[PDB]
């Protein structure tokens, strides 16, 4: 029974235990239980802070050393940015800071995120400030130092 | 030099020739002539006819038999839909139904793309319909013979 | 002394105190005390609400925690269709619309249960209404919310 | 890769390899190259030469010695039937005697199957001979050597 850490939009963890060495993204859905199967997107979070999405017929080798990490949201269409030079799909239409902060792996308090406009004032993006992907455009991130 | 199908929110192919056996999303933008690369999904169109998203970082070999197909398209978002149970994720807003059959792998003249709402009358898209992903929910299209 | 809950067509429980921990099919029909053994199908109703099939020699273990739902019909074809999703067999030829919101998991009341027909119009099932499901094809319900 | 002998209506075996060690029913269908994967209805035929139904999310262990035995076929409704006192479940309507005589585990030459009638004649059904299982009631058939 291979285990793996279910997340949300909030990046909270929750274990989750499959009998399946290799299950695909609706097993993963069904086993946390979350219903329709259809309205939840899945997104497999590499090592590396990189959030690629997983197709509910594509399987993911969970047969490795380590328990793997997947964040699954309530989901109709994945906005793409760009935090620290990294491309990211976020499944739901609001991230918060502390999340930004979390997948540039930086420390939430000793760092600040900021959309960066060229030519015009960055935006400070605090904490637990749910800043709005659906903004038109692709969105950069960056995490300065505090 | 291997070489690559590039194609486009219409579907149009466009062979493009690589140097780099295993180039990144990057090197296939480039490839495709189209700047900036932030501003470009590209997503990795499978022989099953699945659309796997494709990032900036992330290698896709292409030292294969065979010409791969790629799709490369201006989008800032993804809206997720399915096509006869396949989950696929559209780079742009609209979709023709002739590009919707073309997915679902059937003839475009033979059959009719429904937009399927149960309880309720299905939405017939025509084969040059440019149904708008945007609509909230996920879209179920489902290929019916004409 | 173990207990379970044996079904009908109607989902109508019945409980059944059984001395052997592991008994077979044949076992549970014995003791649903329906004659003769063969003409009777029986299918394990598991916790997801999924009906598997389950045969005279075929053993299930009553060993566990909770009382296990067994489900003994007069029949002779077991007959496929898709309730949200989900693949069944239903034993008898006959299915109330009740009993198809009760498989789906939802409340008969503030849900209507359509036989989805992609192109056409869908057929909704009234809550005591008998749908046949010996029409050619595999039904596919759908529960929308009244 | 393991493998595994997808059968058919006719018995006849084809080897499919599946990088899953423990697929799913849709994932054998999918490998069996059969869509769409709701029309199809998939048994493991045990070693003992029994048809268990396998379901869409029921995943089958192929991490074991020997290469497993699936039957796929398409089908809407699955035909009770038995062969020597196993029971069984025919997804198509017609079975011929060659595969009744196989599922019995004898050899096809030397024995003659009979739907056996009490009170009545048996009928003797023939090595290619497609009786049809939607006869009314569930069949009893024995093979008498011959
Ligand atoms: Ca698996
Ligand atoms: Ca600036
Ligand atoms: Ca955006
Ligand atoms: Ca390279
Ligand atoms: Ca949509
Ligand atoms: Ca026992
Ligand atoms: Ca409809
Ligand atoms: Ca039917
Ligand atoms: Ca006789
Ligand atoms: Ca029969």
């Amino acid at each position: 029974r291979v285990a793996v850490q279910v997340f949300d939009e909030n990046l909270n963890a929750k274990d989750v235990h499959l009998t399946d060495p290799v299950p695909t993204g609706r097993q993963i859905i069904k086993a946390a239980g979350k219903h329709p199967v259809d309205d939840y997107a899945v997104l497999a979070w590499m090592p590396d802070n990189a959030l690629r999405p997983l197709h509910l017929d594509e399987t993911f080798d969970l047969r490795q050393h380590g328990v793997e990490r997947i964040l699954v949201a309530p989901s109709d269409t994945l906005y793409r940015f760009f935090i620290d030079g990294q491309d990211q799909e976020w499944p739901v239409r609001g991230i918060t800071g502390v999340v930004l902060k979390t997948l540039a792996g930086v420390d939430p308090a000793a760092f600040e995120v900021f959309l960066v406009i060229p030519g015009d004032d960055d935006i400070r993006v605090e904490d637990h400030e749910l800043f709005d992907l659906a903004r038109k455009g692709v969105e950069h991130f960056q995490t300065v130092k505090r």
